[PDB]
């Protein structure tokens, strides 16, 4: 069986190695497709991410310079890549490298040193008892002061304009110059070093004086002389000593204002990245005109961005309220108290301004001041406050404090300058700063609202003023005194701009990544919600219970484990499929495309034929056609593993997925291709089936509501999905490198399941002559019973035919002959082999030729006759040697390698009928071969079949009577399955032939009286038997020939010939085909009429027609309505939310860290009492949480698994502070998307406690920042593996602790030292130095945190960040509450409910709107386009030589024939529009009952057939195939379909017609939905629906369509009856076909059916007149085409080939018909290729023409036996010198006599009958065929 499957596998391969375009592109696509899709993955690059820890925030719970940090320091979340300090469980400040927070440290420091200071009073006292006692110390540089008991030199000296000292007479040029030096050197050490130097120039006289100062000693010494105030002096060195240590232990202003000079010193100051790392560094560690323009700078200002978006609200935004219930007034007291806790700043500029003259003066004049410089400098303070400062820190120098502690001006300026005056400019100037930078906050920001209505307005108009701010909205019930109804509930209203989007409440679709934008997803910790909510709540809390703050709140986002974006990836390996097979649908078309095409000309059944069943036709063919998929699938392997696109996995495995579903798609287009009749169609609809077989993956795949075993009930029956399924695994373990096997086997079972299925629409869619022994019998039939009893033996040699009616069986024979269908109880001897018996030998020696020629096109004679003889099971040698002999002698030498598709017609059947015979059949079977063949290759079909004759047992089943009588010499004739008659032409004529037949011919002038009584006179038997126009015949019996009168007639007729009118004559022997039957203006107006009346039946009766024009529009529309009605408004951003944890399953914990038990364990149990984890109070508020307190309150531990060693050897080299285990991250090469825990990271179970929806992990004591990091992943990693697309695991928990008590003492004795200290130093009562010193106490106090709770939120979920603070602010305040009946009777709750939006956002939703809407209108233009493909596939239909040609030639003023069609096209096009305008008016989209809908909808659509229906005409005039331009014209329609250019748009559609449909729709639709959202909420506007916009542009561009239809009727104007194929519509019915042609003709419509009735019984058909055309066979068609030529009886009528291989007792009745249309005085004219209508209907004449143009007369003699045939050969040769003998066989033979003169071969024949023993003889003329041959 190889060879069989050798040649038919060659076969089919040679069908596209001769095409050389299919096979190119076929291997082309896939490759370009996905090289373009390797292209786009190369654009997009993955994106990395390492695993990164967050910062921490702060809220103005913990205090107000927190949280202004975070908003300076961290607005960008910067993933430190480390767990930042923040994250650990104990220390959460980490602020201690802020410089800030050192100065106000430093500040409190000196507050608290200052409460408990006494160096001030002591200089006082100093002063009192140095003024009491000494009464005289202003020893100044000029003049000393001592009045005194003059204990150490008791005296005075002035530096003055004359020397003065009041010692002694002084007595003075010289004296001034003195005076000069001495103030010039008037210093500690200086006064010695001046008396020496005047004394130098001077004598010892003034020497005494200068005795005086020696005692003085700078008044150093003068003190120790008093020891009274020795001890005062040492409490005031003390005092200074240590007052310096602090001043100069503070490091913090000074390292600041270091910091801060060099940034704007510098000469170049360039501009650069160092001032933003400076500021970091002071805020952070290493990791009114004037007010707008620094505002507009500063959002110019490079790096800015984030921190001017998250502080322009915070500081310029302003807020609303509700009515003003007085305890909601205690609402505001206490939230605009927490905001002026940072409006200490306002009133420094005062105090700088109030103070700056008085700590000017008390430091350059008061004589305190001089003290303290006189002491800071010393020889006592060199031992001791020297020695004491530099004991207690690192100072400067004892110098240096002295230089800038109290000078009095400045030294020298170019050596170093350091001086208190310079920093007490720059103090100055910051303070000034300072002020202008404060002027620009509206710290004023509460706004009372009563109404809700005027709090929207004015929220808006505030909105528009660039400066809004949250706004809050209580539910209070009365503005009653009583304070709150235990249970509070507001909205916090904030614009959309600021507060995240509340439509959806999770991300989605699953996007790995921590999702922590700084801008685009920040919303609720930048837009200022989470401040806001934070805020009211420590509000309500004081207002219901009263203690202070008593908590702080901290927010950290959720650590995330080192991700991937591999978007793409993930993306397309959920959708390969699609993009993967599109080459696949190509591939798929072009296989259905094949197999249609060969079941066209009937190739399967042929094949089928010759021996070979379906199944090795069907298994080469899965074979040739899987052999391309399997080389594309292993290219698509090359270019996935070596494209970098599916890593991970081997090639073998994708390779053999590959190609199974190669396997089940190839089967799949074997199961739809069965289903179809016609080549292209299959090969268009084979796409959008493998279109409509794909679709329900996608729709599947999202519902994911078939995990059963639904999903194989959906797998085995349909093959997409189980691919896509192996594909969902396959992306599933691209990353890590139900399952694959399931996929594969559910695979198989579909390939098996398709492969029954398409067997199974296979499966179900005395007249005997003396035989001579002496021959061989080939083909003995007897006994042959079926349900007909018959039998008919063959010879070996002998030349066969077979006839009969069609219906008395012929395809039941030659179905027996062949192996169509054995024979019921029946046999057939064969060459002696019975085919029951043989079922093989038989078949390969039994030739055939079926009806239909069996020529694989493009391909050469070659291979044709190579693949038959290689079929027929022979060697090499022998089928070559066959084939060099068969085309050595059937004339095919010439044409060696030519193209069968360009071989004519005749050629090509005698090419078919010679393949018959190659291979030397031994039987050979044909079937009415040479039917619609040439003339003039009868003959040499008739040669060859006589060349081949030779035992070969060939059979003849032909409709032609010439063919089987002069090639046949045995005929049979079969009536009613019985074989009536059997036996050689002549001897059936001889017992049941008509009688001898003779023609005369004429030159009206001629007398047939005449003629007809010399006839009669001669022989009595003659008689007329027709009488036509120059025509005669005579008919005389065979019994009595009466010889002697009939050669005597002759000789009357050959000597008078000329004598008489006649001409000539002719003989004419009686036609087998007798023998056979006897054997067995107003009319204008009517024409347009009646092409609508034609047109509405096709409509009326095809109910099972084409009623797709309705149904497929209408639910196109449906679908299109169910996605508009899914697809989310985009408008609907307001909403109700609570803030629950609104989550389906989830569970949060709780970490006690620091278990002090101080205040920490009251707030953790009130987190796990009877109230419970959320909001609720005795009953069930969000109607989603349904409460269901059902849970043990006992802690139970989780199982563990057998690690227990594990975790107690962690404790070995992993201490406390570490527990982590080592984690895969991503290589450089390789990656992927999880991390996979060897082990488990934090793998002990935490304690678990089922509360309420949820069961929170009680950690203690963790790594909480490693345990979530692990524990995410190695539960998202299990809970993946099943895909069973799980959210995120837990959405937020939250750690408890204490801050670190190592600050100053609490804001008690802050409060108490202001308070001491406001009384003293000059204390006032003013409004200045009161509020000022209040709001520095609140500052001290608001940044403490005795507690702070940290909430562990993960940003994944939207909501998560409010509705936790919400808990933790629902667990404080129910803490708080002290001797409280039930903490759960309370609660707050926080909606989030936004603004409604303002005009720009208005327009972009409702641009998005539109843009969502496009899709329906596509999906509409698609259906009102798809609509005329219908009309246009109907006219290609009847133009197809059905009725454009037909209805030409009948009168018919082909101007109106297109308006008719036109006005049709209209008429029907109504219904798909009032559909589709009804489809969609029951809902409420797109339609409705105002006036500026409907007008511009319905009419649109009901007159764009105008301007569709018009252009679609020309599409058919030059387009020569049928039923195709259903899917091209759509296709390209969808093309169609699918700022000055935008502009420009109105005139480039304008000339156009199906583009601007779609846009104008577009336009109206959002003009209709921006008219009612401006006027819902604004002013009013025209509606423009049905203006000059659209609509007026819409009506031009649609009515401009006539100039169209008009070009197309020019077009058409510019370019009886039948033709030859025939020309029915294959709808209607026969009797209409006449009626309408009878009413096109001119016949009134009163009589039309009269004139029909007659034509029909003309006609015959009374049992097919009013049925179906398409069930009539050929010779029901061709009578019916016949008769519509005579419906209306032309004067001139035009025929062609009547007869086209009809059944017989048919054709009669045409042959009658011709004749009577002839003889009723019209003029005819006809044109066929059978020369045997032309003799029988043609009237030079026929005779005339066969007379001097064809040859003699023949004639064929019976003797009975081989030994006879040489005397007659012998006489007739020496008689007749000129004599041809055409054909001979034993016992008959045939003699061509081409003499004219017949009177004496008659006279010789008849004179010496009885001597050579004549029998059977006869003569003939040759026939009409002949003549033409010669020719
Ligand atoms: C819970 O478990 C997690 C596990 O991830 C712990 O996280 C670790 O935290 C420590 C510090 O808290 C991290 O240690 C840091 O390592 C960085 C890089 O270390 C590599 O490079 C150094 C130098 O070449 C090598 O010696 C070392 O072996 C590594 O190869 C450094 O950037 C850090 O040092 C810098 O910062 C500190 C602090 O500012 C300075 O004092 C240093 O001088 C230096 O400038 C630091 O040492 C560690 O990488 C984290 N991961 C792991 C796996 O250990 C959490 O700490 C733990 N929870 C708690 C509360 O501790
Ligand atoms: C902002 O939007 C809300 C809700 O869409 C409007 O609230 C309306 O209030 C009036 C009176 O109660 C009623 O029309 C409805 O109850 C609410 N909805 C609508 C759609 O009207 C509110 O009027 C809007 N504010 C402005 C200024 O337009
Ligand atoms: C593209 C697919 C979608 C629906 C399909 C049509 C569905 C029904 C018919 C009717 C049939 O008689 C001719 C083909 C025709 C017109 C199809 C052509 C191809 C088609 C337009
Ligand atoms: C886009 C695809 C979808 C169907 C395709 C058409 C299918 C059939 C034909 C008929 C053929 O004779 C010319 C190409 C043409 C017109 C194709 C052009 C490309 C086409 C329009
Ligand atoms: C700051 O440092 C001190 C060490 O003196 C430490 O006790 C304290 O916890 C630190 N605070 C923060 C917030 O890091
Ligand atoms: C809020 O208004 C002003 C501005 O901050 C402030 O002085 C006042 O004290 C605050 N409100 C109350 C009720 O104290
Ligand atoms: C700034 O203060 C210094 C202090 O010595 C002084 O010299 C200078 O004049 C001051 N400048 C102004 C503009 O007041």
């Amino acid at each position: 069986c190889w060879p069989q499957l050798r040649l038919l596998l060659w076969k089919n391969l040679t069908f596209r190695r001769r095409q050389t375009c299919q096979l190119l592109l076929e291997v082309a696509w896939p490759l370009f497709i996905f090289l373009i899709l390797i292209s786009v993955r190369l654009s997009y690059p993955p994106y990395e991410q390492h695993e990164c820890h967050f910062p921490n925030k702060a809220m103005p719970s913990a205090g107000t310079l927190p949280w202004v940090q975070g908003i300076i320091c961290n607005a960008n979340n910067p993933c430190f890549r480390y767990p930042t300090p923040g994250e650990a469980p104990g220390v959460v400040g980490n602020f201690n490298k802020s410089i800030v927070a050192r100065l106000f440290s430093d500040a409190r420091r000196l507050l608290l040193y200052s409460q408990k200071d006494t160096s001030m009073k002591d200089m006082r006292k100093v002063l009192r008892t140095l003024q009491q006692i000494k009464k005289s110390s202003s020893n100044l540089k000029l003049q000393d002061f001592l009045v005194d008991n003059e204990t150490f030199s008791g005296f005075l000296y002035h530096n003055l304009s004359l020397p003065k000292s009041t010692v002694d007479k002084m007595l003075r040029s010289k004296s001034e110059e003195m005076i000069q030096l001495g103030d010039q050197e008037v210093s500690e050490l200086c006064g010695l070093p001046r008396e020496k130097l005047a004394a130098a120039e001077r004598v010892l006289r003034s020497n005494m004086d200068i005795l005086k100062p020696i005692l003085r000693t700078l008044n150093s010494t003068s003190p120790f002389p008093s020891k009274e105030l020795a001890e005062a002096t040492k409490t005031l060195l003390h005092s200074l000593g240590t007052l310096a240590q602090e001043l100069f232990s503070m490091r913090s202003w000074s390292d600041m204002r270091q910091e801060v000079m060099f940034l704007t010193n510098v000469n170049s100051s360039s501009s650069s990245t160092q001032i933003y790392q400076a500021v970091s560094r002071i805020v952070c560690g290493h990791p009114t005109p004037y007010c707008n323009d620094l505002m507009k700078n500063l959002e110019s200002s490079p790096l800015s961005r984030i921190i001017w978006k998250a502080l322009k609200p915070l500081l310029v935004g302003k807020i609303l309220y509700t009515p003003d219930t007085p305890a909601t007034r205690q609402v505001m007291a206490e939230v605009n108290k927490t905001f002026q806790e940072l409006a200490v700043f306002h009133d420094l500029e005062g105090m700088w301004e109030e103070l700056s003259p008085k700590i000017w003066t008390f430091m350059e004049n008061s004589q305190e001041m001089d003290l303290v410089r006189m002491l800071l400098d010393s020889r006592d303070n060199d031992h001791f406050w020297e020695q004491q400062l530099d004991g207690l820190d690192w100072t400067a120098q004892d110098i240096v404090a002295f230089l800038a502690k109290h000078p009095e001006d400045v030294q020298s300026s170019n050596g170093s300058v350091y001086t208190w005056r310079e920093a007490f400019n720059e103090t100055n100037q910051a303070i000034r700063t300072i002020s202008r930078f404060m002027e620009c906050v509206n710290l004023n920001k509460l706004e009372p609202i009563a109404t809700e209505v005027w709090l929207i307005n004015k929220s808006m108009e505030l909105l528009d003023e660039r400066k809004f701010w949250a706004g809050i909205v209580f539910t209070g019930i009365t503005p009653g005194s009583i304070e709150l109804p235990h249970h509070v509930k507001y909205k916090i209203r904030m614009d959309i701009d600021n507060v995240e989007r509340t439509n959806k409440i999770k991300d989605g679709y699953w996007d790995p990544g921590p999702r922590a934008d700084p801008f685009e997803d920040m919303r609720y910790v930048w837009g200022g919600f989470a401040y806001l909510q934070d805020v009211v709540e420590q509000a309500i809390i004081r207002v219901l219970t009263g203690t202070e703050k008593k908590t702080g709140v901290y927010m950290q986002q959720m650590p995330y484990p080192c991700y991937v974006d591999d978007i793409f990836l993930r993306v397309m390996s959920r959708s390969m499929p699609l993009f993967m097979t599109l080459a696949w649908i190509y591939s798929v078309a072009v296989i259905i495309k094949g197999i249609v095409y060969e079941k066209e000309a009937r190739l399967k059944e042929t094949m089928r034929i010759m021996g070979l069943d379906n199944s090795i036709l069907w298994f080469s063919w899965f074979i040739s056609s899987l052999i391309p998929l399997l080389v594309s699938a292993g290219l698509l392997v090359v270019i996935l593993k070596l494209g970098n696109l599916l890593p991970y996995s081997d090639p073998s495995v994708v390779f053999v997925f590959l190609s199974v579903f190669a396997v089940v798609t190839i089967l799949q287009c074997f199961l739809i291709s069965t289903l179809f009749s016609r080549a292209n169609l299959a090969a268009a609809c084979g796409g959008i089936i493998y279109f409509t077989l794909y679709l329900p993956y996608v729709l599947c795949v999202a519902w994911q509501d078939y995990v059963g075993f639904t999903l194989k009930i959906f797998a085995s029956l349909l093959s997409p999905v189980a691919f896509g399924f192996g594909c969902e695994y396959f992306a599933l373990f691209e990353e890590q490198g139900f399952n694959l096997t399931t996929s594969v086997s559910m695979m198989l079972f579909d390939t098996f399941l398709y492969g029954v299925m398409t067997w199974y629409i296979e499966a179900v869619f005395i007249c005997m002559e003396e035989e001579p022994t002496h021959l061989k019998l080939g083909v003995s039939i007897q006994n042959l019973v079926k349900v007909d009893g018959l039998a008919l033996n063959f010879y070996e040699g002998q030349i066969t035919s077979f006839l009969g009616h069609n219906g008395a069986g012929k395809t039941t024979t030659m179905s027996i002959l062949t192996g169509l269908f054995p024979p019921t109880s029946g046999t057939a001897y064969i060459l002696g082999k019975d085919i029951r018996s043989e079922m093989s030998t038989i078949r390969q020696n039994l030739g055939v030729c079926p009806q239909h020629n069996v020529l694989f096109d493009m391909l050469t004679v070659e291979e044709h006759i190579w693949f038959y003889a290689r079929l027929k099971g022979l060697s090499e040698k022998h089928v070559k040697a066959e084939m060099e002999q068969m085309a050595l002698d059937v004339g095919l030498s010439s044409k060696l390698k030519s193209k069968t598709s360009q071989l004519s017609g005749g050629m090509q059947r005698k090419l078919s009928v010679a393949l018959a015979f190659v291979g030397g059949s031994k039987v050979v079977i044909l079937d009415e071969p040479t039917a619609g063949v040439d003339p003039y290759s009868r003959r040499g079909i008739w040669e060859l079949l006589l060349k081949y004759r030779q035992g070969r047992t060939i059979i003849l089943s032909t409709h032609h009577m010439d063919e089987a009588d002069v090639l046949g010499d045995r005929i049979a004739i079969i009536s009613h399955g019985k074989l009536c008659c059997v036996g050689s032409s002549l001897f059936l004529k001889n017992q049941l032939g008509t009688g001898y037949y003779l023609t005369l011919v004429k030159k009206l002038t001629i007398d047939v009286s005449a003629i007809s009584n010399l006839i009669r006179k001669h022989v009595s038997e003659a008689r007329l038997v027709e009488d036509i126009g120059h025509e005669l015949t005579y008919v005389l019996p065979y019994e009595a020939a009466k010889e002697g009168a009939f050669v005597e007639l002759f000789h009357e007729i050959d000597d008078r010939l000329s004598d008489l009118g006649i001409s000539s004559y002719g003989i004419s022997e009686t036609t087998l085909e007798e023998i056979f039957l006897k054997v067995a203006w107003k009319l204008t107006q009517q024409q347009f009429v009646a092409l609508l009346w034609k047109r509405l039946l096709i409509a009326r009766r095809s109910r099972k027609g084409f009623f797709a024009q309705i149904v497929l529009p209408a639910v196109f529309v449906c679908i299109a309505l169910v996605f508009s009605l899914i697809v989310p408004p985009f408008g609907k951003y307001p909403s109700l939310e609570l803030q629950p944890w609104m989550y389906n399953e989830q569970y949060t914990f709780v970490s006690n860290d620091a278990p002090e038990d101080t205040g920490t364990l009251e707030l953790l149990n009130a987190l796990t009492k009877d109230p419970g984890f959320g909001t609720r109070c005795m009953e069930g508020n969000p109607i989603p949480d349904t409460p269901c307190q059902a849970g043990e309150e006992e802690w139970t531990t989780a199982p563990v698994p057998q690690t227990i060693m594990d975790l107690f050897q962690n404790g070995n080299w992993t201490m406390q502070n570490p527990s982590p285990a080592c984690q895969c991250s991503s290589d450089k090469i390789k990656k992927m998307l999880p991390v996979c825990p060897p082990g488990a990271g934090g793998l002990p179970p935490p304690q678990r406690k089922q509360n309420t929806a949820d069961i929170l992990q009680d950690l203690t004591g963790r790594n909480i920042s490693d345990y979530l990091v692990k524990t995410y992943v190695q539960i998202i990693a299990k809970s993946l593996k099943n895909k069973i697309w799980v959210n995120e695991f837990r959405y937020g928990g939250f750690s408890l602790g204490v801050s670190n008590t190592q600050a100053l003492p609490p804001s008690q004795e802050v409060n108490d030292a202001i308070k001491q200290m406001k009384k003293h130093l000059k204390l006032a009562k003013d409004s200045s130095a009161d509020r000022f010193l209040n709001s520095l106490g609140r500052f001290m106090t608001g940044l403490d945190t005795k507690n702070n709770v940290k909430v562990w939120f993960n940003n994944k979920g939207w909501h998560a960040i409010s509705s936790f603070l919400n808990v933790i602010n629902n667990a404080i305040l129910r803490a708080n509450l002290q001797k409280g009946e039930n903490p759960s009777h309370y609660g707050i709750t926080a909606f989030n409910h936004p603004l409604n939006l303002t005009k720009q956002q208005l327009s972009e939703v409702a641009l998005m709107t539109t843009s969502v809407d496009v899709l329906v209108s596509i999906c509409v233009i698609f259906a009102m386009s798809f609509v005329p493909a219908s009309f246009v596939v109907f006219l290609i239909q009847e133009r197809v030589s059905k009725a454009k040609h037909l209805q030409f030639i009948s009168g018919v003023k082909p101007v109106i024939y297109w308006l008719s069609n036109f006005v049709w096209d209209m008429c029907n096009y109504v219904v798909p529009a009032t559909l589709v305008i009804i489809i969609f008016i029951c809902f409420q989209q797109k339609s409705y009952v105002s006036s500026t809908n409907l007008p511009v909808l319905a009419l649109l659509l009901l007159l764009y057939g105008w301007s569709i229906t018009p252009l679609m005409y020309p599409a058919s005039f030059v387009f020569k195939i049928p039923s195709t331009a259903y899917v091209v014209l759509t296709s390209v329609n969808l093309f169609i379909g699918i700022i000055n250019d935008i502009l420009k748009s109105v005139f480039l559609i304008f000339p156009h017609f199906c583009l601007g449909r779609g846009l104008i729709d577009m336009v109206k639709n959002q003009a209709m939905a921006d008219a009612l959202e401006r006027f819902g909420e604004n002013r009013f506007v025209s509606p423009l629906s049905w203006d000059l916009v659209g609509r007026n542009l819409f009506a031009m561009a649609v009515e401009g369509v006539v100039f169209f239809l008009i070009t197309v009727l020019i077009q058409y104007r510019f370019f009886g009856y039948c033709p030859q194929f025939d020309a029915i519509t294959e709808l209607l019915t026969g009797r209409e076909h006449v009626e309408f042609f009878a009413l096109l003709r001119g016949v009134p419509e009163k009589e039309v059916g009269k004139v029909g009735e007659w034509a029909i019984r003309k006609l015959g058909l009374v049992k097919y007149g009013e049925k179906y055309a398409g069930n009539y066979s050929g010779g029901n068609k061709r009578k019916l085409s016949t008769a519509m030529a005579l419906i209306g009886g032309p004067p001139v009528v035009f025929l062609d080939e009547p007869t086209t291989g009809m059944d017989p007792k048919a054709r009669r009745f045409l042959w009658n018909c011709a004749l009577s249309v002839v003889k009723e005085g019209r003029s005819v004219v006809l044109t066929s290729h059978s020369m045997e209508e032309c003799e029988a209907l043609c009237t030079g004449s026929v005779q005339h023409l066969k007379n001097r143009f064809g040859d003699g007369y023949t004639i064929v003699v019976r003797i009975a036996s081989n030994p006879d045939l040489k005397p007659v050969q012998d006489f007739f040769g020496l008689a007749f010198p000129g004599s041809v003998l055409k054909e001979k066989h034993r016992n008959m033979l045939q003699y061509q006599l081409p003499s004219s003169s017949l009177a004496r071969i008659f006279s010789i024949l008849s004179q010496s009958k009885k001597r050579l023993h004549i029998e059977d003889y006869s003569v003939s003329q040759t026939t009409l065929d002949q003549v033409f041959v010669n020719f």
